[PDB]
């Protein structure tokens, strides 16, 4: 029952179930995964691929032969397995040099060095097959209001997204980047702190439609927004190239529960959308398996996030065929919210006495919008009481 | 002490110092002002302009000849003092017909009367002088998931847009849209919800360099952001057309205290950066006089606005003058912040060895930004101890 | 399917499905109510019983010979219906008199008016059989730090509930108080602003056992609060007298959304501690039909609020019922967190030599919680998907 | 200017100035301190005392000798130097056998562990002249609903503090317990959340007269509680028995960042309450200097924690100090609300009639309050602008 083959493109990232349980107050309750043995574990439970920063695959300092050793025994274990990497980014965070940030660090010298650490595994990225080279700016920001002056690092910001452009299409790479946002956590402020920030800066790079979003589920609530309506929006901007789930209870630390945990109901939504939209990228789990947890808690927590996402989409698509549902919908006029406000043009609508003159807005307030029924047959569907 | 004059181009709402305090709960403490009196009470006080909605300076459902006489005293009270009115907008959020939007309503009739509402307030914006028209979206999102497909309403957002910014060229108008986001409030989520996701907006609609953003302190502190970085963003895209300027205590309902209230260190990181940047528009202040208080403490209020103002201009114009604080930004590295991090290009920073091969990251990593001295010294200016 | 009866103890305000749909931006969408007619539809759907305000009841101002009229109009449909009153509370917080508060305003004449006016509707409801009397000091609190001496205004609060004890104890009256606690709107900060701090206040009543808390989803939520931690609390101190059921998502403005809306897995949990701990009073829903809706929109919201309260009762007796999770709890060692201690005492645990000096704390570390798969198995409960 | 002395009491805990920047994200940025290193540089600064964790003094799984050793050290440098341990405390945290809590893990043996753990460093507190011993239940709480059954863990929560109080009464210490809430981080929720529910939770256990509170500034702003009103209600109640200053910007991880900095307001009237109440503890800093700082920005952070309460001290009395200040108490009715509502008791209210019958609900209703005259009193106070 619910059960994810390959083909539903479920991926994870190395640091998820390699996650060792180190927390600010504690130390580490699980040993660290070798990552041959993730791709392993992963690929059978039904995964179809995973993620990697740099240093999660090869240990941070390594000479060039010890990393090409990690390199191949990891090609090995996505030989054997059919497991696919089709996004990969970097660590700039965990080093202490990128303690003020990577990019916008206030040090030059560490925003040259934050540079060229990237473009190595963006070279190994592309020869590993990723598609998608995500950039999580978690150290970029401030404690404090004069550490950073921010125009001077948005500034930055953009100089060291051109640079990497610039380096990919001159060396004729098909890989296309994707900013994860995050508001806060590490720093006390993070910059382009939500999706929409991130959406807004991506229109001034140079080449922008390289660049898109890779909106994270626990990261926009911690902002407290809504985050299918933010995924609506990056949607509608051509923008979600990557997408990472995972669950989180409101506006505190990052949790990073398994997918479905958190917020249920926006987790319901986010499934309706994403398969009614086509969305035909990874579904990305970033999450981390409590330090509550032996290594069998990692893996049911792994296969949680799976089958979540396949009970959400059978309750979706059931929602969506209801008949009852779509005269629900009609009867909430979602059919008109669809259509053009003023096709017939300015002037038509200006000229049009219906439109102002001879509107009737009391009858027009009067008429409701039978949205509470709506909601309850999409309760009932999320349940299975119908 | 600190007494405002006109040129330090304060503005206020005719709705912040006439809300008569009916909030969820409780009845109007205070009558209603007349908009003549309100005019000549806030020049007395040092204002330089005030702003309206429609609604609040026409009776909505005003005959064409009540509308003339209600205009007619209004301009007589501007002559009569001297006030300008920089801003206006339109109220698409009181009446019940607009319980599901204007713009974005699902019924497509009450988007019309929405444009035609609206077209008739630039109008007459344009005849009283002003050059920013603001668009607060209050009733645009939902609290329900099914009830608003968002990739539809910002068509029909963008449509409304596009068709005002038609208007306005066509007419030969002199006047700029500002767009205010707002994250919740009266909706359950409310939708371009944060500054970026405005600003990522504006760059879909036909002629964007008509369309800027009007941030307000309290909106941004709704969703827990830093207000100052987000201005910071919308100076570096060319986008703060006008700015409210009010306090919050916080992630909660929008309590529009006066400015100054609420968090107090980010209303001095905003001065210094509206200063430093030479932000030359009007300082409007959104913000309402507490329910507690009678007429004399919604003046009080009010002149506590512009106070508090220029409390914190001279402290942190003395903050940046301050020689040991400029020594101190250096020992910090904001001056390399500002350099660019590689003007020798692409490949220059390839071949450069220092950049990676032989980067010291731990001699790198042992440098302290000094951050914490430097806050210590913008607290010290604030609190005027030293 | 679902259908509730006058035995699952379902209750409702006056002022929930009476709510008219004034917001702080917006008019009224829906016309009053009668009390008598919302007492006959919420008998028709199924409701057990009504609770009231004063004020919702008797018109505020009413003269004695209108309040009788009031009276028996109303206490006819409950005799037509069998509806019970098992709740009243008053309304200190609509009139403007009330601005700085009731019970805790600095007016002392308006303090003794508060409680006179508090005085009489006990009376009242006596009359009527309501159990419980409920106080939310939604005015009691604060928009400055100088407003309120906070220790003054609990030495007047605990004052004029130990006047309310005296008052019912001296008439013989066989009624209890539950004090409703919210942090903040409409002022700026509540006192008493959670559960807990209401707990903590009643054990310094005279009389602390005539004194229980009424707690509601959404306001222990505007916190960030875990609600079901929270009743777990008030259960153990013997303390929780009455509940407000509801919807709320996250920390923003009280919202009152229908029960099983906003946070749906903290409603199963509270589901699951209900009727696992017996809990025996009304099931009360302190829920606002949005004012989206028309007239059928209310009932239609009304209805889900006791549909999802079954639907969610059924899943948790089955996730308790279920042997593989009885098996898992086990696993946990829910069954050793209900042991004591240290039922042989300080001295035997003193000199235990397994409880330190031979205890093996890395063999200890090393054991798993197995919460993960616990907390899958009650996903799968909650969606049906077992 | 601002020169803190020993009589100020500030105290500091060891692992504050000595936290290496360790976080979720990153490694250590600065070396470990030696506890003597850090007793010597406090001193210098003008600290009267420090506090500890038992591992912070004595590394985890420390041979009874070694234990000596390091305690001899310590004792030393404290003579050397004046300074005083008027508090102590337990790691129950960093070790993975904690990692479902100390007292209320659901393993029986671990809690036992736990107990003896505490006990041991109870002896050791006394010996060193500590006052109050503090408990931070951190790990006690959960991430799920199944995991933890509140009112068992509440039971075995009661059941470990009842011990402890058994414990020191059986020996004839003179010490007392202060239990500090935190609502989340590490857990998901943490049991007894805020400075409410402690202190309701404290009025349940054998001997209440020994334990109070322990509030910290930033933890009950992470669930957007007023930290003032908070104490305030501890002074009440006679519990605050010991106090956390430091720094948070809202609803977010734990900042813990120098006192002043975060809600600076919100500090003002803070240091107001303490010193017009005559909090007589320490004024013990829990903060952790930014890991962006080296060793001369961590003595830096901990200079300006002391600056910052003595520039406050001198504001806060300035404020209560000033005759204009005084006249506006009085016509805010703050004079009022120390006065008793009804002492003249039940019987005389009920016969009032002034209280009800012929109380003119309308004038009272038109009193203005003058509340925002005082806070800008208050405001103009805090900047040195009077
Ligand atoms: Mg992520
Ligand atoms: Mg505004
Ligand atoms: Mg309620
Ligand atoms: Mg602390
Ligand atoms: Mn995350
Ligand atoms: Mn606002
Ligand atoms: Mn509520
Ligand atoms: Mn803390």
């Amino acid at each position: 029952n619910y059960q994810p083959t390959p083909e539903d493109r479920f991926t994870f990232g190395l640091w998820t179930v390699g996650w060792q349980g180190r927390d600010p107050f504690g130390d580490a309750t699980r040993r660290a995964l070798d990552p041959v043995e993730s791709v392993r574990r992963l690929a059978e439970l039904g995964a179809h691929g995973v993620t990697f920063h740099d240093d999660d695959l090869i240990p941070f300092g390594s000479s060039d032969s010890e990393r090409e050793e990690h390199v191949k025994r990891f090609r090995q274990a996505l030989d054997d397995t059919g497991m696919k990497v089709p996004m990969a980014t970097t660590n700039l965070f965990t080093h202490p040099v990128f303690k003020d940030g990577g990019f916008t660090a206030n040090d030059r010298d560490v925003r040259r060095y934050a540079l060229r650490k990237t473009i190595r595994n963006i070279d190994l990225a592309v020869e590993l097959g990723a598609e998608t080279y995500v950039a999580w700016g978690g150290r970029e920001g401030a404690e404090s209001g004069g550490a950073k002056d921010v125009r001077d690092a948005l500034d930055r910001m953009k100089e060291a997204f051109d640079l990497l452009g610039e380096y990919v299409t001159s060396q004729g790479y098909d890989i296309r980047f994707a900013i994860e946002p995050k508001p806060n956590e590490p720093r006390g402020d993070i910059l382009l702190p939500t999706v929409g920030h991130a959406l807004a800066f991506i229109e001034r790079l140079e080449r922008p439609e390289l660049y898109g979003v890779n909106p994270e589920v626990g990261h926009e609530q911690m902002a407290g927004l809504n985050f299918p309506h933010g995924i609506a929006q990056a949607l509608w901007a051509g923008k979600l190239f990557h997408i990472d789930l995972n669950g989180q209870n409101g506006i505190k630390y990052d949790q990073d529960l398994r997918f479905g945990a958190g917020d249920l109901r926006a987790a319901f939504w986010l499934v309706d959308l994403l398969e009614s939209a086509g969305y035909s990228g990874p579904r990305h789990f970033d999450f981390k398996p409590p330090r509550t947890e032996d290594f069998d808690g990692v893996w049911a927590s792994a296969a949680g996030c799976m089958r979540n996402y396949l009970i959400l989409k059978e309750r979706a698509a059931a929602f969506r065929a209801d008949p009852e549902v779509q005269e629900a919908l009609r009867a909430s006029r979602l059919d008109e919210l669809a259509r053009p406000t003023a096709a017939d043009g300015l002037q038509a609508l200006l000229d049009d006495r219906s439109a102002f003159e001879e509107f009737d807005v009391d009858a027009a307030a009067a008429r409701g919008m039978a949205f509470e029924r709506l909601d309850q047959l999409a309760m009932d569907h999320l349940l299975g009481a119908r």
